């Protein structure tokens, strides 16, 4: 075979991988990596390109990011606008696309029946992209929205500020995203044909020697290779150099700065950085992780350890950060209690006191055997991951590691380096420092602006005197190594499926203090298991104050078992903990071996919890900032918050949270806590590979522990209540609108309320909603470019349903809404006009997603988990409801339409929240809309109407 270079000898992977694979590369130069999954339900494909935005023109930021949006737009076998959504959309899938640095990387799954066709479409954009003068046009606004959206927010300033501050001559300091400014307005008033830069930059870039694909089906390795050979071997091999960076964008005169920068929501960090050598080609010893993992440690000994005993900072993130091929970054960073922020300098004295002791003990050989285990049993019981994200993550590493190291490559060990640990530890040194610190302080004594995203900072040099204090670092008592690992585990041994065992979850408890739901893993056979519990006090959200001491309290008690959690966490046992408006929520999660142990040390906390003052003190002033730093969110995330607060019948706004949070005091939360726990109902699923007479002994054990130390008692049924929504009038039309403070955009969100959950209801919706998925993605952002972020699809909360719009615009929102009722008068001639088969082929796609089986233990577990959490228990719903999906018609839809979403619909129930920016034709024809009823107080709307009833159980 002339097409095929070269094959790939033995893929590497875990034996519990039923995956096949083989590795090619192309005689054009793709690597290739294949994979067949006879049992998968979508298939899958990816490209990633090794070319980014550091590649960008100088003259056109954003050039590449703008190109990848444009590819999606049209190519010369099909040049229908969004033939390649709409095929995905009508056939189960679904496309996404990132631009980094050096990489731009384009994926999709589809139902398994038509890869090729999604495939062959999807080839075209690295063939004969048509790169339309019109769509060009469009497009560059949803890249000044995607830019927009990101201006206010505090990370992406950061992002840009660290490229602002090095060298301005390397291509770390190029802005990437782009705008409509860098990417229009600019190159038209230079005389830029910019049709003509993306193909040009698309001819230079876009070569056969820059890619790796992946492409997993259910076909054959030798029908898959055929597959790959065929579409892909016609793309052209031009030879580009891959681009590298060898000299370091901060150099000497970028080193002993400091940089004062102040924040747009109230938040309080330090940042310090070293640069490094690029430390990728060491991928087997991976020194940089060998000291992120000791420098970020959280153990006992460790340098958070000290900083949080100090009350200097909460959190820590140390270890290695990308750059690109030629540099990398080691960083350590915190957040900042008001303490904190005024003494930084100690701060950073014991960083480099840690990084010494870690200088002094030299290298650890136990450590990084340790650290090599654990990965290797990750690797081996890794959980089987969506096709999706597996072929987007693989096409990108394909461009690092030889074929057959490709699945292995970014988790074994191979190799004890103490010679390149020592090398980067001598890197870690205060001559070689960068520190950041973001705080409102800095307010009005800056004097530079970035110019992307506006951000306010100062820069200093550090003082020779602190370089120097810094360097003489001795070393502190305080800081030992970590031990050994007590909770890795070691019993890996699949319990045999019991005779009595079941497909589904079985109620197998059923008292006043207790629900346990349970089903023994009979699909994914790892050393794994999930336990949920739920958790039901009417003191938890009784009032503001309550549930602002519900929360208190588990934070307080996560700060608590940081330190002994962390070795459970390394060791894949992880835990989650937070109040819900109905009580608490506990979820164990991990290797099952040891999992008893963590659980029965969370639940003798909870009970027997002990509050360190200073501790309060400081989680109480980061949520008082928390709930402030809400007005800081984005406006479709306002609209969503603000109608969640309406059509629910009982909820707490940030406002009232903060005004409680001053009333809460170190005795009235002691006094909270016996309370809260005086009185439970739990409900619990238990699932993985345990026993029906393990799960009842951990349910038990459970009980039993809060019995013991809580005096728990249990809940009566009638207490057990849920909340209701919010009936709308038959013709209602409300209106509720607010102002967002920081961005200036608007957001949308339109709800249509239809009727209760109910096996039919849910599928008419369902249905309508997967008709009009992508021509509403194409109209009201494609063609109309409203903003980047268009959404629709069902809304589903406290039983009840509807369908939901969001958008976030430059518009008012009151234009918004007539363009989106435009769409839907469109929708409804467009389902008149829509074929029989079109009409099946949406029931078949929607089936195919309803059907999707989950490929690890946790998404068959959260199935289950929002069965019980809402109270319906209908665990063979998608079997039923695909059923009766496929006995709708064309006619039903438009009934269901005419009925309760058309503008003169008899049971039209519409509310929409407006959220106003900060300073607030070839176009169909919008409908007039009646005058709605504007809401003035949240209160008094409720009171005024009728609430739903709950759905029954099954
Ligand atoms: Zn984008």
């Amino acid at each position: 075979n002339p097409a095929i270079k070269r094959i790939g000898n033995h893929i590497t992977k875990s034996p519990e991988d039923k995956r096949e694979y083989r590795g090619l590369e192309l005689a054009n130069g793709i690597k290739v990596l294949l994979i067949s999954d006879p049992t998968t339900d979508k298939s899958s494909a990816a490209l990633d390109v090794h070319i980014g935005s550091l590649s960008d023109p100088p003259n056109i930021a954003g050039l590449s990011h703008f190109l990848q949006h444009m590819l999606f737009l049209g190519t010369k076998k099909y040049p229908k606008e969004n033939e390649y959504s709409q095929f995905l959309s009508e056939h189960a899938g679904s496309s996404n696309a990132f631009t980094s640095g050096e990489h731009t990387n384009y994926y999709f799954d589809v139902s398994h029946e038509h890869l090729e066709g999604a495939l062959d479409r999807f080839a075209q954009f690295f063939l004969s992209p048509l790169f339309d003068e019109s769509a060009k046009d469009r497009e560059v606004n949803a890249v000044d929205s995607e830019h927009e959206k990101n201006v206010m927010n505090d990370a992406w300033r950061l992002f840009q500020l660290e490229k602002a501050t090095g060298n301005p001559k390397h291509p770390f300091s190029k802005f990437g995203t782009g705008n409509k400014y860098t990417l229009e307005t600019r190159p038209n008033q230079e005389g830029i044909d910019v049709r003509q830069e993306l193909l040009k930059f698309h001819s230079a870039y876009y070569s056969s020697n820059l890619m790796a694909v992946v492409v997993l089906g259910r076909e054959s390795l030798d029908d898959l290779t055929n597959l790959v050979v065929k579409l892909f071997s016609e793309v052209e091999n031009k030879n580009v150099p891959l681009p590298e960076f060898p000299e370091h964008p901060f150099q000497e005169e970028h080193l002993k700065q400091l940089y004062k920068i102040v924040p747009i929501k109230d938040i309080r960090n330090l940042y310090v950085t070293f640069p490094i050598p690029d430390l990728q080609k060491y991928y087997k010893s991976n020194p940089g992780h060998y000291l992120g993992h000791l420098i970020g440690h959280e153990g006992p000994g460790s340098l958070l350890s000290e900083l949080k005993s100090k009350g200097w900072v909460n959190t820590l993130v140390g270890g290695q950060k990308e750059g690109a091929r030629g540099f990398m970054f080691f960083i350590i960073n915190v957040d900042l209690t008001e303490e904190g922020l005024l003494h930084v300098e100690d701060i950073i004295l014991h960083m480099f006191q840690y990084i010494q002791k870690l200088r002094a003990e030299g290298p650890q050989e136990w450590v990084f055997q340790e650290l090599k285990d654990l990965n290797a049993v990750a690797f081996r019981f890794k959980d089987k991951e969506r096709p999706r994200g597996y072929t987007s993550k693989i096409a990108g590493i394909l461009h690092y590691y030889p074929l057959e190291e490709v699945l292995t490559a970014e988790y074994l060990l191979e190799e004890f380096r103490p010679d390149l640990i020592e090398m980067v530890l001598d890197k870690l040194r205060p001559e070689n420092v960068r520190v950041a610190i973001v705080s409102k302080s800095f307010e009005g004594k800056t004097d530079r602006t970035e110019e992307w995203y506006g951000t306010q900072y100062k820069q200093e040099a550090i003082p020779d005197e602190v370089i120097k204090k810094w360097q003489n670092a001795d070393l502190n008592g305080k800081f030992k190594l970590p031990t050994k690992n007590e909770f890795i585990p070691t019993n890996f041994e699949i319990l045999p499926l019991e005779k009595e065992a079941t497909p589904y979850p079985a109620l197998i408890k059923d008292t006043a203090m207790s629900k346990l739901w349970f089903k023994q893993d009979d699909k994914f056979f790892l050393p794994k298991a999930n336990l949920n519990f739920e958790f039901f006090s009417p003191f938890a959200y009784v009032d503001p104050l309550h549930s602002n001491m519900a929360y208190l309290y588990l934070e307080l008690l996560k700060d608590s078992l940081n330190e002994y959690a962390y070795a459970a966490e390394l060791a894949g046992l992880s835990y989650d903990l937070q109040n819900t408006i109905y009580g608490m929520y506990l979820s164990v999660k991990g290797y099952n071996d040891k999992q008893p142990i963590l659980l029965k040390k969370i639940i003798e906390k909870m009970a027997t919890f002990e509050i360190d003052e200073k501790r309060f003190e400081i989680i109480k002033e980061a949520y008082m900032r928390s709930l402030n730093n809400f007005r800081a969110e984005q406006p479709h995330q306002h609209a969503m918050y603000y109608l969640r607060l309406l059509m629910t019948e009982v909820a707490w706004t940030k406002d009232e949270l903060k005004e409680a949070l001053d009333d809460v005091t170190l005795p009235r939360l002691k006094a909270f806590i016996p309370q809260l726990l005086s009185r439970l109902h739990i409900e619990a699923l238990l699932h993985g590979n345990i026993t029906k007479q393990a799960a009842l002994g951990i349910m038990q054990m459970v009980e039993d522990t809060l019995i013991e130390h809580a005096h728990t008692k249990p809940l009566l049924p009638s207490q057990l209540v849920r909340y209701r929504e919010v009936q709308l009038p038959d013709r209602g039309w409300f209106v509720y609108q607010q102002r967002n403070e920081v961005h200036n955009n608007s957001g949308i969100e339109i709800y249509y309320q239809t009727d209760m959950q109910s096996t039919s209801e849910n599928m008419f919706l369902e249905l309508f909603a997967q008709i009009i998925s992508e021509p509403a993605f194409n109209t009201l952002r494609t063609k109309e470019q409203l903003g980047y972020i268009v959404f629709s699809g069902p809304r589903r909360a406290n039983g009840i349903q509807g369908l939901r719009f969001i958008i976030q615009s430059e518009k008012p929102p009151h234009y918004l809404e007539s363009r989106v009722e435009a769409f839907l008068i469109t929708m409804e001639k467009s389902i008149e006009d829509m074929t029989e088969e079109a009409f099946q082929k949406h029931i078949q796609a929607l089936a195919i997603r309803r059907l999707d089986k989950p490929k690890k233990l946790s998404a068959e577990s959260a199935k289950y988990w929002g069965e019980i959490i809402s109270q319906q228990y209908n665990f063979d719903r998608d079997n039923t409801e695909v059923a009766y999906l496929k006995t709708l018609t064309k006619e039903d839809i438009i009934k269901f339409y005419k009925e309760m979403l058309a503008v003169d619909a008899p049971r039209r129930h519409k509310v929409s929240v407006h959220v106003l920016a900060r300073e607030m034709i070839n176009l169909s024809q919008a409908p007039a809309l009646p005058q709605p009823e504007v809401i003035q107080n949240m209160t008094e709307f409720k009171r005024g109407l009728p609430l739903f009833p709950l759905v029954k159980p099954h």
